[PDB]
Formats: C-alpha cells, structure tokens, sequence
C-alpha cells in the first residue's frame, strides 16, 4: 500500500502536459488515490519549502510554485516512491535521461515540470499538507 | 469564459483512460478550470439523475456511477460545451464515430466512459453540484 | 460472445502497422480470441474471393492478398462485427473518414490495409476458413 | 504525381504541433516533396489572400498569417489534394469532426492551425508562390 | 538473419498491451517472422521451465504462464537477441529503466509483462518448443 | 541562444519518421529556428565529411547521405547541443538506450536515422554549410 505525492508544476500545467504525464503513471499500473487542480497560496508554499526558509533560492521556489495552478496527486503501487523518482528522471533536466518525464519534457531546472516525494516520510508530509483526508480514495 | 462539466466515469478510471482523455482536451486547446478524483455519493448520483428517478433503469444508473471513483473536471474555452459534446461522440458507442472518445474507447451504453454537459444551462447546474465554488480556478 | 474475423493485409504488415492497429482494438475493449501471422495459400485466397472468380480483377485480388504475410485475427465483444466495420472505415480510402483505420493509414483501394467481416454470417465462414478450430481461444 | 500545398499556420508552429501533424501525413502514406520553415512576407500574404483584399477582415488575415513563422510543405500521392482536405477537416473548427486535424487541434476560425489547397488548380498556384522551383524534390 | 523469441505473458495480454508492444518492435525495424495467440499447457510450461524443475519457484512460474493466453512471436534483425533484451529492460521492473517495456508497463517481477530469449541458443530452443516449423515465415 | 544542427538522414525520411522525430524536439521545448527538405549534392556531402576525405569509409558516408532527400534543421534551447546528442542516443544503435531516437528507431550504424552536431563549433560549421543565412529565423 506504499504511496507517493506528485505535483505537476505550473509550467507543466500551462504547457498542457497533465494528461500525457498521468497516462504514463496509468500505463505503468499505478493507482490514482487522489487528484486535484489547486492554487498554492503564499503561506502554503512557504510551509512546504519550510526547510529552505533560510536558503537564498527560497523566494524563487515559492514564486514559481505559486505562479499558477498545479495538479496534485497521490499514486499507489509497489515501491512507488522510488519508481516515480526513477520515472521523473534527474531533478535537473540536463542530467535526466530520455524516457523519463523531465528528460522528455523539460529543459531548465527552474521549470522542470514535475515534483515527486523523495522518501516515504516526505510523501506522508506532502500528502498531509496538500490534501484533506477525505480527498484520499 | 464558457465552461462545461466533464466526468470520466468509473469504467474510464478503472481502465486507466484518465490521462489519455485529458490529453485530448489539452491538445484541443481547452483550459482545465477544475479537476478532482472523487467518489460520487448516493445523494449526488440521485441528484444528478433525478430526471430518471421514476424510470426502471434508474437504480442501475446510480449503482454504476457510484461503483468506483470518477474524475470530475471543468473545461474552459470558446464554445467548449458544444465542442466537448462533439469530441465525446454519440452517447451510445454504437453510434459514436471513430476519432471520438466513445468511438475509440467504449463498447456498451451502460459503460460509456464519459459524460459532458449537454447545454450551457446543464453545465452551470452540474458544475455547482459536483464542485465547491472555491474549487473553480 | 459475438466474434468477427479481421486480417491486416500484406501492405499493412509490410508498412509496420500491425501493433498500431491491434492497439486500437485493444483500447476499444475488444478481446483477441485468435491471432497469427500467416501466408495465404493460393487455395485460401481463391476460396476467400470465390465470389469474384469470374471478375477480371480477380487475378489481381489474389496476387495482392498473397503477395506477403498477413496477420489474421478474431476479435470478440458486444456487436464487434458492426463496430469493427465502423472502425475500419469505408472500403475505398477516398471515402474513409479520418479517425478510421483506412482513413488514417490507406491511400488506394487495391492496398487498403485491412479487412473485416461484413456480417455475422461472413464472420463464421471466414473464421472457419482462416483458422483451425483449436486456434480459437 | 498529384501534389498539394500545405501550410501549418503560425499558431500551429507556436503550439508545437508541426511533428504531430507531419506524422499524420507520413502515416497516411503521402510523400514529402518539399518542406521549409519560413516567415511569410507582407507581399506573399497579400498575394495569397488577394481574393479578400477588399473584405474588411483582410487586414486581419494578413497580420495573423505573418504573426510568426509557418511550416510550408508539398505533399505528393494519389488524390492527395482531396485527401488532405478531408484530413484537415472543416475550415471552421466548430464543424470539424474529431479525428480531423482541425477537429483535434483547433478551437477558433481565426487560428485554425493549418491550410491545404482547395483544388488541383489552387495547388499549382500556391506551390509556385511559396516555393522556389528548385525546392521541389 | 539472427532471430529471437518473445512472449507477451498472460498479464500483458489481459491488460491490452499486445499492440503497443508489437508497435515498439515494428518502429525499431525488426521483422515479425512468426506470431500467434496460444494457451500454454501444463506439460508445455513445465518443459519450458525444465531447468528450474527443482527450484522452489518452479510451480509459481508454471502457474502464471498458464493463467491465460499469451502472444508468442519471433523477431528478426541485426543482433536482435541482445537488442530485444535491452528493449525489455531488467527482469525486475523496479530495476528496469524508463523507456524500456518493463520500465514503462510493469511494477512486479511476477507479472513483468514480457519474456525474451537470453541467448541465441535459448531462442532456438524456445522457437522449436512454442512454434511448429511451418509457422515461421 | 545556443543552437545545434540536426539532420534526419535519407533512411529516416523514407521510413516516414520525420514528424515523430520533430515531435520529440517540440515536446521537449526546443525551438525550430530553421527547417527544410533538401537533396545533398556529391560535392556538398564531400565538403561536410571533408575531415574524413582520407578515411576508407568516406565513400560510404557520401553515398548514403546522398541516396535520397534529407530533412535539415536548427534547434535552439538551453544546452541544446549536448541535450540533442543525449536524445539521439549512441551513434551505433546497438549501444543506444531505449528512449533515445536511435535506440527506438534504428538497428544499424550505416542507417542510424539521424545526425546531430557534436559540438557548438561543429554546429556553426554545419549550419553555415547546409543553410543560407536568410533561412534562419
């Protein structure tokens, strides 16, 4: 019953990549346990990147993630956390391999189209933060 | 401006067709104004199909539409109501032409993969019934 | 229950369209009851086109249908005979509409990529002619 | 033998639809006789839409067709003029059926993604206007 | 004239992945020399996994491979044995890279969608076992 | 404003892979700055492979590259030279990974479907050689 949190960033949404990305997870065999289009508020974003509150790029992260609506989701499946990280590819598109989501759709680190939980613990945190309990099915 | 309500039925979600269908709307150029995976409550299903509460097939429509989660959404764009209707194809898959969502993905009337508002008026009503006002972006 | 016979002609196989076409039937929801790559014998071709053995274009139909291997198959599902007919599109690619197999892949009548049983009766006959009974699953 | 002129308009190029559209023609079996990314000059646009130089919407057609680069091409094959017309679908996306290029990618008449010669005669004229003779292969 | 044996397992067939998989081999440029839908008998399966007759997972392999119809095929092309192993990806999906068949469609080792000969010798053995000579074209 | 030169070789063109390949670059987010179908002359080809004028495979390179029309293009984007080399995959298809262009579409080194500049310097040279200045947009 392992699960992970995935967010299609503002750039992924405006470029119309939502369906293509979801399709990759569905053909893989993962179950969509939650899904919604939402607008991340300034405060919510800052809480998410709370650990980087002192970083110099913190303001940048917050700005981009709130620049427009995002699509949040929870995926379930065998070792889905690590499998999704593998599917997304390296955080910086230049190092992401062809076949991965960022390797196929992204060109810059600032607009790298998608985010996926790094660990099961981050997943639980992110799910509790972006989704209400009743939104999980 | 104009908006329409679309729902990928339980069979469409079960068969992993969410991304593929969503991708068709994004390729078309429509904007996703709202989106969420949800379980239709008995009340919502009855409210939705109230028109047939007398019909003998009513209990059937309700059981099916609540048989599993669906993906509800609101699409926005020029004449989106009539366009989506055309994109989905005939209600009965037997009459739905290839190239159409039902024409390419459905085989029976009971499990016809998707629903789309019939008119502008139906759209306003359905959107208000399936989504909380704050969920429209 | 209902079954229909489908054959991807020598041109369709030669052009590497087998998977793409098969995928359309699988996406539609039909079940593959039988499948095999085969070389149509002179006898089988004549038996199949017996109706035109008198016509002047007969020798042509036979030479083409035996010009290379074909992929024969039996598709199963609700009203599969009429549905497949619709999915293939008009026999003459000039009349075949986009979204259709012939509409998307064929350009001439002689090389129209695929064949599908015209009626339930034709289906029984074709299936018995192209497949050994034990090959139907 | 027969040839037709096709142009992916500025909106189609801007939205990254060049490969997808080109792929449909290649899958169909037509041959690419000519191809080039180009910026339509004011003279070329006026020459092309000369028929409407009197109309009030003329200045509009010109500004749009020259708003950005287009991908011009010449397709060759059996009855390619009428076939491409069918593949593109109705000029007004509202009338264009799913499965069609405009039916799948366009939403408004002003930005209808593509143009294709209406007749054999129009094809000869357009090809001579958009391409240098040595560019036809 | 190198060739290899590939089998789309019962899970790959029931999930409707036959066409998509074949399409990958066709676009790659490999030739389909044989193809058929078949039901592996208990005895046949045991002979195939004869080398593992003493293994503890032998009963499991036999059970799954006979749980439903499979699609067997022979592919021909330059170094096709090693190339197909590369295309399928690691035997355990968790270690299979995005872009490969198992990396894109599978989540568990038990249901890893496909099988491909490990060596030319295994290929000859598997072809002689699953196909009759006359079925090779 | 980095840019690179890409050529879809004669084999890629005759196999109808132009659109599919362009689509990969467009979905990635690269900008098409130039594009054209052309026939490489004997002299032009020899100049291109001038550095290999003394190699034993020089005659072979020249022959294949001139065996039919090719599609030349210039792509722009962040680190596009290295990114495109990554997308194309290893020069020899056998070593190209699934997900890359050669890994997915090619089987032999002689007909490896595509070429991309090795360095920014090679790119400038190739662009100056295959394109006229006015063809860059």
């Amino acid at each position: 019953m392992e699960r992970t949190f995935v967010m299609i960033k503002p750039d992924g949404v405006r470029r119309g990549l939502v369906g293509e990305i979801l399709a990759r997870f569905e053909r893989k065999g993962f179950r969509i346990a939650a899904l919604k289009l939402m607008q991340i508020s300034q405060e919510l974003a800052e809480r998410h990147y709370a650990e980087h509150r002192e970083k110099p790029f913190f303001p940048g992260l917050v700005r981009f993630i709130t620049s427009g609506p995002v699509v949040a989701m929870v995926l379930e499946g065998p070792g889905v956390v690590a499998e999704v990280r593998k599917m997304m590819g390296a955080t910086h598109p230049k190092d992401a391999l062809p076949g991965t989501i960022r390797g196929d759709f992204a060109t810059t680190i600032d607009e790298n189209v998608i985010h996926g939980s790094a660990t099961l613990e981050d997943a639980q945190r992110e799910i509790a933060l972006f989704f209400r309990p009743e939104e999980l099915l």
